[PDB]
């Protein structure tokens, strides 16, 4: 009955907008929203000069035809009335490109001038000289599908005019000094539907989303019905947990953003955890082993969709390095993540009636640089006692790189009982090739809401922190969860998080001065570029 | 090249076959093939009397259509028959001893157009709803006039034979009922030239037997949404690191299959994962291998026990090894006594001096596995030592544990002692394992750290699947699933050719488990209490084709 202009003759915006330099009150509690990324160009170029992937996703999308679909195309558009895409842009882009490669290849080529007219543009061009002009013009034409690519006000005429299907929207994931924003996508037209994989092209992470226009081999298709004739028609907590609780999560059709391992994981506990007790007394949904994966050489898996610190974890982390088991070394820094595990009355509970306040006894720490040794206090001198698994390790890796047997183990069976708690990540194995390290952390415990964002960071930066100082660069951190599980109390903050759609991970820098795992300091680690969404207390209360 | 009476009028077969009574001469060892699966009936009933599960997907076959698609099946039907152009439903045809076993409370079958086959019968002998046929070629002249959407052939022998043999079959829906029944009736012998299976279902258990589905086919003798994805994959290039040494035909029948839905596939997909994408990398061996780092595999022991079936494996040997690591022994001997040799080669004079541990006995693995289990922590000192209330006897804590704290998170059992490591014979592959309960019941995730594909892990997923049994059973719980994770997942070179072998046989129904059920002890376990049932497999390869 009615059908809209845009759908009729597939009318498409492709652009990329980078980060703006700013001023601002003084602390960087920068919110960030989806207006953060608006620079589309400095002074006749890109901000960022030359983008390798972003240039090879423009050409692949704005020279991508399907053929064997023009005829219901060409039968839409005549129902009111070789085979290329037209792009459209205006009249300064056009002139910002190079005679070299002008006009674009495979593609109509279509300017807008109020100024210079048709009959001098000496190649195949077309031309005109208002927006409702371009209509009449893809009568007259045989083409695929129409990109506007061109300049801030040839984007800006369309959140009035309506006339955009879909923004074709890469994230470019650094500031830099622009001349001209992009216009603010009004959230109540155009609203993101897909999310793709985060990537490292020239010195920056970046991303490709798609926002849509909102409305406010036959054969064996039957046989996988009948290969799913044994499902339930229901869910397990649809008795619990609701639909349109994940309305915008939901909504989304390509979840290719590498947080969504960690999403995906947590609405599946949702959906279909087991609802268990536990030693804490806040019940959980809980299910049995999962795996995630994070590109470490194209991104820092950085959680997005809350806002994340990560000087407590880095401190940890070197106090590990360091094989420390005194609480109060990260107290006096305010580094508060064990003081509840060193109480008088938690060390009591545990039966540990004779170990000192924040002695937490052989932790992660002593197992790494002293598995084996004897503990006594959190004072005595351990130099050469027990096996300094992380030194066996770096050397395993650069001497024997292809060894299996590259471990770091914290699950010492004998020593868990004096532990003030055993440890959740069990042991660590690493993988060389090619120049490369990845490495997998086994969690048997695994706290979705709370712990779990740390311990990606945590054991991505440690893999960092083995690459560099093992003359290598670091692939991938594989994250095992045995008993994977969401605390109850954290299931209201989830599905706020869930409706949340990732920004492009950030970068992590390293002090390459640092060629030796003791020699780190908190000053030489550095969070790059990191995007991120509002704070979320887990425990929302008090 | 024009179109076939099956095609035009989607004519469908659709079984179960069980195994059939037999008795063997030259060998105790049975072949097995497809033709495996070939009892249809028995004095005029099912051999197995009844299958809940086989008779839901009956059901769910031969009831189902989809709406949307009839039109075009009436231009094609229409345009065959050379002619032009109440909710709707499939056909089912039978032969009369079918219709006349089948009881009256259940006829004619329901939501479905009934058709049968006979010639001693006519409509007036039926009071049912049903079209009579006294040839197959009046089926044929009958569904040109039908308003329907498939029509499936659901048996009798007689039925399905003369069916087969005129090609009239597009598809053949075939249900492997696992289990040995006597039986009077049989299934015809398909052609493997005139049909092919396609898919393999999931592996189930039903009225105390696995079966599974499978499909044979007949062998030739709002939509802006697919661009998006075109563009999201933009970035992945076109070839794969060896498929260059990794030839397409070697993989035929692997490539050729459409659903692989069987667990075995599990399995057999890491391997062509690692074939097509493995780093090729040198190894303390010196053969080499092709290596990934990081997989998981999921096996249901509910529904059955996960011993690969594409090739065959015995487990007497590794049921051994797995008491004596209960027992907590390092002493060689006592499996070579058992005609057991896993450890063998690990024990020699030789392998222990180049271990440097010139000071222990031969086929004195040290503290290995089972010491670990029953007292880490304690000081070795020899295999013939008592060790009783030594160190931390793990098995029974994690017992305890899920006896009396079901919910915990630390029921671990850890066989990596970084202490003893280099006391051991060698250090242990299978790491360490966790244990979850939920409802009555058990699951296990083992985490290895060094993973031989062609040659360790098949026999490692059925340890630790007998494993959760032991445990499930002494802890009055049900086993549920056995979750593996793999860390340096490896082929060696020297085991490819036969891998590739292996990746293009299909897999048979899975076997069963059971376990003396009085046994309530995880000491009091001795290898009689042990049964595998019904294992159906492809034959035997030994990896290394060079021996
Ligand atoms: N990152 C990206 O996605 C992207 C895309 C394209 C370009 N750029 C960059 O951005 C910069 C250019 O930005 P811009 O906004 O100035 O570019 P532009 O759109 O090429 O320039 C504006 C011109 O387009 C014509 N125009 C605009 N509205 C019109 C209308 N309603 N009817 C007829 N003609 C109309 C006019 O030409 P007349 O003067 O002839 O009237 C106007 O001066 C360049 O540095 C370029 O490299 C970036
Ligand atoms: N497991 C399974 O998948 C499955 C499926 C179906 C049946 N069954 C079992 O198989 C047994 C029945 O098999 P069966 O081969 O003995 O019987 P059947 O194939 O059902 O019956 C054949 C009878 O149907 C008629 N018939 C067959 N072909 C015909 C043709 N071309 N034209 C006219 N009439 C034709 C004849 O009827 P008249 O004698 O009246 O001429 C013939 O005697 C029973 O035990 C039943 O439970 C098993
Ligand atoms: C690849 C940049 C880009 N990405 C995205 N996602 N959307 C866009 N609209 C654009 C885009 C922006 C501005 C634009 O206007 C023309 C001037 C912009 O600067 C360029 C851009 C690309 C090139 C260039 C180049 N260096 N090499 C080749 N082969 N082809 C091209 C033409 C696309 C030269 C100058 C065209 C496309
Ligand atoms: C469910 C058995 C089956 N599975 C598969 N996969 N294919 C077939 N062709 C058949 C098959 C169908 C009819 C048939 O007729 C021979 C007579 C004995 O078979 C019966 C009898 C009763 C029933 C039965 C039952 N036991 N309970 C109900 N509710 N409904 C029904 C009829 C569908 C099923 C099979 C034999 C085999
Ligand atoms: O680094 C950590 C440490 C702890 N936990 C969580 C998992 C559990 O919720 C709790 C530990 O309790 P037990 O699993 O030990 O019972 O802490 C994490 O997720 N990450
Ligand atoms: O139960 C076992 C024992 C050994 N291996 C394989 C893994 C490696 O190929 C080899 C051990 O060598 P290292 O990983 O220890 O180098 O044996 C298994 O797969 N399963």
């Amino acid at each position: 009955m009615m059908e809209q202009v845009c759908d009729v003759f597939d009318i498409y915006a492709i652009c990329a907008c980078c980060k703006v330099e700013s001023k601002n009150e003084g602390k960087k509690n920068e919110v960030f929203n989806n207006y953060t990324f608006r620079g589309l160009g400095n002074k006749g170029v890109l901000p960022w000069k030359c983008n390798s992937l972003d240039m090879k996703y423009f050409c692949a999308v704005t020279t991508y035809v399907n053929e064997s679909k023009y005829e219901k195309l060409k039968y839409k558009r005549c129902k009111y009335l070789k085979l290329q895409n037209v792009v459209v842009m205006g009249r300064t882009s056009w002139e910002s490109i190079p005679k070299k490669f002008k006009p674009l290849s495979n593609r109509i080529n279509v300017i807008l001038s109020r100024t210079l007219k048709k009959e001098d543009f000496d190649e195949d061009v077309y031309i005109i000289n208002k927006v409702e002009d371009l209509i009449v013009l893809l009568g007259k034409l045989n083409y695929y599908k129409c990109f506007i690519i061109g300049g801030s006000v040839v984007y800006q005429e369309f959140l009035e005019k309506k006339l955009i299907k879909k923004i074709y929207f890469t994230r470019i994931n650094s500031t830099y000094e622009c001349d001209v924003f992009f216009p603010e996508i009004n959230e109540n037209e155009y609203q993101i539907i897909s999310v793709s994989d985060v990537y490292t092209s020239n010195n920056t992470t970046l991303d490709f989303i798609i926002y849509k226009k909102t409305n406010n081999d036959d054969e064996e298709e039957d046989d996988f019905v009948y290969f799913n004739f044994n499902k339930e028609k229901e869910e397990k907590n649809k008795n619990s947990i609701h639909p349109n609780d994940f309305q915008i999560y939901n909504s989304l059709k390509y979840k290719y953003h590498p947080e969504y391992q960690y999403l995906n994981i947590i609405y599946d506990i949702m959906m279909n955890g087991n609802k268990q007790s536990d030693r804490t007394g806040v019940g959980v949904l809980s299910k049995f082993g999962y795996i995630m994966k994070f590109d470490l050489s194209q991104y820092f898996p950085l959680l997005t969709t809350k806002k994340l610190f990560l000087r407590g974890i880095i401190e940890e982390l070197l106090w590990f390095i360091r094989g420390e088991t005194n609480g109060n070394t990260l107290l006096n820094k305010n580094v508060r993540i064990w003081e509840a595990n060193g109480t008088r009355e938690f060390l009591d509970n545990r039966k540990l009636f004779h170990r000192e306040v924040n002695d937490l006894g052989p932790i992660y720490g002593f197992q790494w640089r002293h598995f084996g040794a004897e503990y006594t206090n959190m004072y005595d001198n351990y130099e050469n006692k027990g096996v300094d698994q992380l030194k066996n390790i770096i050397n395993l890796i650069k001497n024997d790189p292809t060894s299996r047997r590259i471990l770091l183990c914290a699950w010492n069976v004998k020593d868990l009982d004096q532990m003030a708690l055993p440890p959740c990540h069990i042991l660590c194995q690493f993988y060389v090739f090619d120049g490369k390290l990845s490495c997998i952390m086994y969690q048997r415990s695994c706290d979705l809401g709370l712990g779990v964002p740390f311990n990606i960071a945590s054991y991505s930066i440690f893999t960092h922190m083995i690459a560099q100082v093992c003359n290598l660069q670091p692939a991938q951190f594989i994250h095992v969860l045995g008993n994977a599980h969401v605390y109850n109390n954290h299931i209201d903050s989830l599905k706020i998080q869930l409706n949340r759609i990732p920004y492009p991970f950030p970068t992590l820098k390293l002090n390459p001065d640092i060629k030796n795992i003791e020699d780190f300091t908190i000053s030489d680690f550095t969070i790059q570029n990191y995007v991120h969404h509002e704070k979320i207390s887990m425990d929302m209360a008090a």
